[PDB]
């Protein structure tokens, strides 16, 4: 019994605009892959290709059959 998990899906519930040039800008309806964590309350993901880190306290995961 083996698994392999990588790649994780979250949606912006709250816009944040990145007051640096290594931040990401969140987007109410922007969906963010969650590739990894940077530390308690931030996390790192990609949107729309690009990359930084965000606050996971203005998101919504997303998992099962959960479609609009």
């Amino acid at each position: 019994g083996s698994s392999g998990s990588s790649g994780r899906r979250c949606q912006v519930a709250f816009s944040y605009l990145p007051q640096n040039d290594d931040e990401l800008e969140l987007k109410v309806g922007d969906i963010i892959e969650v590739v990894g964590e940077v530390e308690e309350g931030w996390w790192e993901g990609v949107l729309n290709g690009k990359t930084g880190m965000f606050p996971s306290n203005f998101i919504k995961e997303l998992s099962g059959p959960s479609s609009g």
